[PDB]
DNA sequence: GGGGGGGGGGA
DNA sequence: CCCCCCCCCCA
């Protein structure tokens, strides 16, 4: 799960649990993957919101 | 092709353009999709970097 | 490429193979993105075809 | 495995 | 809407 800024783990950590929560998943090998997937959807979905923001 | 952000379009395609270029891939309809494929990739990535980066 | 009905995946699965092979496309990453849309394209007039009818 | 973000099409 | 791609991230 390496990223592309790795001093970036801890920000991605918050928006992680963040989400989590939010759609009410718990992320864990013992939970289906459209739950445990639709949390990494909305960290890039929200990572390129904010990249187009501050371009726009 | 609605962008989260229609703010940054314009931004957006010029990035794509660039990429293009720098890749050598002619976007069109008579390319092939993986080359015309390979431009969207790299958007996304650039802009879940640069997000990173601005962040964390 | 999550279609509005999953169920109907294996369905849509045969529709465009057998649209593939009308058209003398073969489907792929180094086919032209035209020769490929051009596959979709009968899909969607095929599906709303038969919506129309079976509506009346 | 999944979800999401982009690229190029066709109807 | 469907087709073919590429990328990011979660697990």
């Amino acid at each position: 799960a390496k990223l592309l800024i790795p001093q970036a783990a801890s920000a991605i950590e918050q928006m992680k649990l963040e989400i989590a929560s939010e759609f009410g998943v718990q992320l864990g090998a013992e939970t289906t993957s459209r739950a445990n997937g639709s949390v990494g959807g909305e960290i890039t979905k929200r990572l390129v919101r904010l990249a187009q923001q501050n371009m726009g």
